[PDB]
């Protein structure tokens, strides 16, 4: 399946994922794509921020769903 990751930048990134992909996996895919390291990413879906451990299915994220990426730079 496919999901979108819209940036605060504005640009939209599209990812090939699986329903049982962990958020950690999603962060990994974004690093393989945009260079940004996992522990610098925060992911938002329908106003809630996602946990590295739990999966897309758990958050009921199906195809063509949009996730927000916000950077934590510390
Ligand atoms: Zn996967
Ligand atoms: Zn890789
Ligand atoms: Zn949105």
């Amino acid at each position: 399946m496919q999901i979108f990751v819209k940036t605060l930048t504005g640009k939209t990134i599209t990812l090939e994922v699986e329903p049982s992909d962990t958020i950690e996996n999603v962060k990994a895919k974004i690093q393989d794509k945009e260079g940004i390291p996992p522990d610098q990413q925060r992911l938002i879906f329908a106003g809630k921020q996602l946990e590295d451990g739990r999966t897309l299915s758990d958050y009921n994220i199906q195809k063509e769903s949009t996730l927000h990426l916000v950077l934590r730079l510390r």
